[PDB]
């Protein structure tokens, strides 16, 4: 089957040197029989948790979404529950959902994992704590999305580059810049003057594009041409990206920085003609760790350059998470992670080191997402990144380690 974790179980038993035995579900009095019946610290992977339409909570059968009642889910929790003494999360990228897996163990035994821990830290300390200049570079589409991001951020940062297609509106409204056809957002225009004054009132420097990369269709293949905020952008074209000159003012406020957080590329880096924008800032962020500052790549978009271009290992850290590192910016609590232990921060939380581990039923939600195709693993770094935390249980000696986690799109039924 195509969402199938077998692999997974396979792959990981190469890579932990432990022997894995791999279960056809998540739940259910077979999953509960083969646990029981596990030989002393066993490593147990279960089936796609997503199989299972109560662990999102909902499906959709022909676009009709399909919600299952709050006592099946409490029914599919129950049973994830009661196949754990200690529950470790150790999924920051699912953290934001309040999932079955996220939020369903009820048992004071919760701790966040090694991982979970990491990116809760990085974005702890650069939101809460950082060494300034303290730079958030921020790019998208729609502005209206981020307004409670951009908020967030003018409380803690000193410089804030808005990039992308959001810039438009901020160039528009505030510069009344000839855009062309360019990405133009009604609603948030209407809050850009509040936000711009708020940046103000704080010290603030809200850096925007002065030039960029039209083209006469949003294509991968359209007729380019470079103009600047004074020229403008006439009408049949819209910016795509970064121009020359916004490059080397980007590059100067990069420069500047001691703690980055970047989330969100300047233009649009999936099309070979309008990737020059992001490839460029990015080989400013790494010039910038590279001299020791402390460069963070949130979102999945923005961690997808750093990959596409071969310099994770370059970054300080490249949040896995995504929708996740986002809410984590924006200030808002993650379901999962309120979900946790004690003292409230980031980088706090009671973590699986604090917890006595011995002759444990120890069930941790694992990031096993990895992508696939060729209906096996094309890429094994979220299984590789998941081995500290599971090597630190199997050292402690528990009664097993219960594995659980998603993997693709199921969509609520095995697939």
């Amino acid at each position: 089957s195509k969402y199938s974790l077998a692999p997974v179980a396979k792959e990981l038993q190469s890579l932990l040197g432990k022997d894995v035995t791999f279960l056809n579900d998540c739940v259910g009095p077979e999953v509960e029989a083969a646990v029981k019946a596990s030989a002393p610290g066993s490593v147990i992977l279960l089936e796609n948790l997503r199989y299972h339409i109560e662990e999102e909570g909902s499906r959709k059968v022909d676009g009709q979404k399909v919600k299952a009642s709050k006592e099946d889910v409490q029914k599919f929790r129950h049973e994830l529950s009661s196949l754990a003494d200690v529950y470790i999360n150790d999924a920051f990228g699912t953290a934001h959902r309040a999932h079955s897996s996220m939020v369903g163990f009820d048992l004071p035994q919760r701790a966040a994992g090694f991982l979970l821990e990491k990116e809760l830290k990085y974005f702890g300390k650069a939101l809460e704590n950082p060494t300034r200049p303290f730079l958030a570079i921020l790019g998208g589409a729609k502005v209206a999305d981020k307004i409670q991001l951009i908020d967030n951020l003018l409380d803690k940062v000193d410089s804030i580059i808005i990039g992308g297609g959001m810039a438009f509106t901020f160039k528009k409204v505030l510069e009344n810049t000839e855009i062309g056809d360019s990405i133009f957002d009604k609603a948030g225009a209407e809050i850009v003057p509040k936000l711009m004054e708020k940046a103000k009132a704080k010290g603030v420097e809200v850096v925007l594009p002065v030039d960029f990369i039209i083209a006469d269709a949003f294509s991968a293949d359209a007729n380019t041409k470079t103009v600047t905020d004074k020229e403008g952008i006439p009408a049949g074209w819209q910016g795509l990206d970064n121009g020359p000159e916004s490059r080397k003012l980007f590059a100067a406020t990069v420069a500047k920085a001691k703690t980055i957080v970047w989330n969100g590329p300047p233009g649009v880096f999936e099309f070979e003609k309008f990737a020059a924008g992001t490839k460029a800032l990015l080989d400013e962020v790494v010039k910038s760790s590279a001299a020791g500052n402390t460069v963070i790549i949130g979102g999945g978009d923005t961690a997808t350059v750093a990959k596409k271009y071969g310099v994770t290992d370059k970054i300080s850290h490249v949040s896995t998470g995504g929708g996740a590192s986002l809410e984590l910016l924006e200030g808002k609590e993650l379901p999962g992670v309120a979900f946790l232990s004690e003292k409230k921060s980031l980088s706090s939380k009671l973590s699986v080191q604090d917890l006595d581990l011995k002759d444990k039923r120890v069930f941790i939600r694992v990031d096993f997402n990895v992508p696939l195709d060729g209906k096996k693993i094309t890429s094994n770094q979220r299984i590789v990144a998941a081995l500290p935390t599971i090597k630190y249980v199997l050292e402690h000696h528990p009664r097993y380690v219960v594995l659980a986690s998603h993997l693709g799109r199921p969509n609520g039924e095995r697939n």
